[PDB]
Parts: C-alpha cells; sequence; structure tokens
C-alpha cells in the first residue's frame, strides 16, 4: 500500500498520479523572512484546495509532494488539503541539497558524530511512526545531489535511505541538479541494495542528450520528467525538447520506466515570487494542469498511444509508490 497523509491507500486505489510537486514550498531562509512575509494559512489553504479540486477534474487522484524537511515541509497542511478535497497526496522525508542552503546542522552533526544514524533513524520514523508527532507518515524518501558529484554529505543521506528502503519497502524519489549526477545516482542506490523498482531519478529532462537517460536506466530505475512546463529557466530545456527526448525513449520500449510531473508550486513559503518580464514565458505552463491539458494529448498526436500514456501515468506510479 501507498502511505498518504490521510493514510494506507490501495495500489490500485492511486489512479491517475504527478509524481513530484509540492504543495507548499519554501526556499531555506524562508521563515527568517516571516516579518514581511508570513504564512496566511486561509489564503494558502483556499489556493491549494481550488487547484486540488481542479486535478481531480483532470481524473488526477494523487499528487505525491516531494517537498524536503528544511524546504517548508507541513504535513498537517497537506492533510487539511487532502481531507477538503478527496485528492490523495504522499509526503516526504529528507533534506534538499548541499548547495541548497539549510545544510550546516546536518554537516555539522557529521563532523561531531554519527549523521548517517541520525538522519536513518528520522527518515525510519518518519515512514514507519509519523512527522513531529502527528502521526502523518512520509509516503516516499526524497534524496538530491549537487550538480558536480554526489557530495560526500549528500552521500549520508543516500545511505540512511537505502537502509530504510530495505527494511520498509518505501519509494524513494530523488533531484538532480543541472542534468547531472542521473547515473551516479542510479548506480551508488542499486549498490546499496536499494529496490530499483521502487526508485524514481527526478529532474531527467534537465538534461537533452538521451545517452545519458539510457545510461541512468542500465541500472534498473525509473526516472521521470518532472520539471515539464518550466521552460529555458536557469538551464532548463524547452518542453520541445523534453518531449523530443521523452518520444526516443518511448519508441525504445522504456514506456514502464518513464514518468512525467511538473515540479509546481501551489503556494510559496516568505514572500510572494516578483517574476520578472523576461522570465514570463518560462514560468507560463509550469502550474500543475500542464500535463494533464497540453503534453497528453500532444503526445497521443505524435503516435504514443493510449497504453503508453497510461503506463507512464497510472501504470508506473502504481507500481513505484503503491
Ligand atoms: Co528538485
Ligand atoms: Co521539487
Amino acid at each position: 500500500t501507498a502511505q498518504t497523509v490521510t493514510g494506507a491507500v490501495a495500489a490500485a486505489q492511486l489512479g491517475a498520479t504527478l509524481p513530484h510537486e509540492h504543495v507548499i514550498f519554501g526556499l531555506p531562509g524562508y521563515a527568517g523572512d516571516v516579518t514581511l512575509g508570513p504564512f496566511d494559512h486561509a489564503a494558502a489553504l483556499a489556493s491549494c484546495t481550488e487547484t486540488a479540486r481542479a486535478l481531480l477534474a483532470r481524473g488526477i487522484q494523487t499528487v505525491v509532494d516531494a517537498t524536503p524537511n528544511n524546504c517548508g515541509r507541513n504535513p498537517a497542511f497537506l492533510r487539511e488539503v487532502s481531507e477538503a478535497t478527496g485528492l490523495q497526496i504522499l509526503c516526504a522525508t529528507g533534506f534538499y541539497y548541499e548547495g541548497g542552503g539549510a545544510t550546516t546542522y546536518f554537516k555539522f552533526r557529521a563532523s561531531l558524530g554519527d549523521a548517517e544514524s541520525e538522519i536513518y533513524e528520522m527518515m525510519r520514523t518518519e515512514v514507519t511512526e509519523g512527522i513531529a508527532g502527528t502521526g502523518i507518515r512520509a509516503g516516499v524518501i526524497k534524496l538530491a545531489s549537487s550538480r558536480d558529484a554526489i557530495t560526500p554529505y549528500e552521500q549520508l543521506f543516500f545511505r540512511a535511505a537505502a537502509r530504510v528502503q530495505r527494511e520498509t519497502g518505501v519509494p524513494i524519489i530523488t533531484h538532480t541538479q543541472d542534468g547531472q549526477q542521473g547515473p551516479q545516482q542510479a548506480e551508488l542506490l542499486t549498490s546499496l541494495g536499494a529496490d530499483p523498482a521502487r526508485i524514481m531519478i527526478g529532474h531527467m529532462d534537465g538534461n537533452t542528450d538521451p545517452a545519458y537517460h539510457r545510461e541512468t536506466l542500465r541500472h534498473g530505475v525509473s526516472i521521470a520528467f518532472d520539471r515539464i512546463g518550466l521552460q529555458g529557466m536557469l538551464g532548463t530545456p524547452t518542453d520541445a525538447e523534453r518531449l523530443s527526448v521523452l518520444t526516443t525513449l518511448l519508441g525504445e520500449g522504456y514506456a514502464d520506466r518513464l514518468l512525467l510531473s511538473h515540479d509546481s508550486i501551489w503556494h510559496w513559503m516568505g514572500r510572494p515570487p516578483a517574476i520578472p518580464e523576461a522570465a514570463l514565458p518560462a514560468v507560463k505552463d509550469w502550474h500543475p494542469l500542464h500535463i494533464s491539458d497540453d503534453i497528453l494529448p500532444d503526445l497521443r498526436r505524435r503516435g504514443i498511444t493510449e497504453e503508453q500514456v497510461g503506463q507512464m501515468t497510472v501504470g508506473n506510479p502504481a507500481r513505484l509508490f503503491g
């Protein structure tokens, strides 16, 4: 079964799923700007429930919230959004990448002792018992790595997650920075005994060379084209460049190991973002209704079958998360 914010749900009851989204997200440091950027709970609940109902209208019954522990994760809020709409939401356990802030606490616990075991115990408790004494369990483990290498600090989380995976069978979803480290993440996690059928290497759309994707897929892991809609923003490709690589892979029989999401943020923590005039086309399609409205119908038009679409959106997440 899949462990959601409302409880255990059967694999067959997940339906169409978006494997990587953020109901609420705050980049590390947001809590420090609480005076001018407070959290308006009522306005956040209103906006998030509206987006959730819009997703349910598209046939999307489940969303996997990939928000790391240090990036504004709020399991109680996700439960409110779920209970109000009926949309199934899975939350995460894990920390963001090293160059993403809020890294010093565990970097300090590491120089002073055994941080790997402390990280392991955090992930295990959050998966089996609950988060912050609420009883709401994490249904996935979120891992993240830097661009140039999976740093020694980041490897502490990878080894810790691999152990929780062997013991509980919990899914593992990841973040890759600037389209690099995908084969390395897959190699590391599989060598540590983590189930390749329960691993999803994320941000794989950040690379436009299909050889890189095949190199990651060699390890038997599933890969996610999860930043769909975010076009030409700080290194990210266009949706046309993403779909070109996806159709090459779909034509090579990889349908059973390919996933699709937007990595959208429904409500930002801290102050609302001031998006520049030049950056408007980049974030135009970066919302959670884009795949349902534009991508899947465009894939059907390209030659991708209803079976292949249903495999990526319903079949793969029932196996990976259920
Ligand atoms: Co990410
Ligand atoms: Co994300």
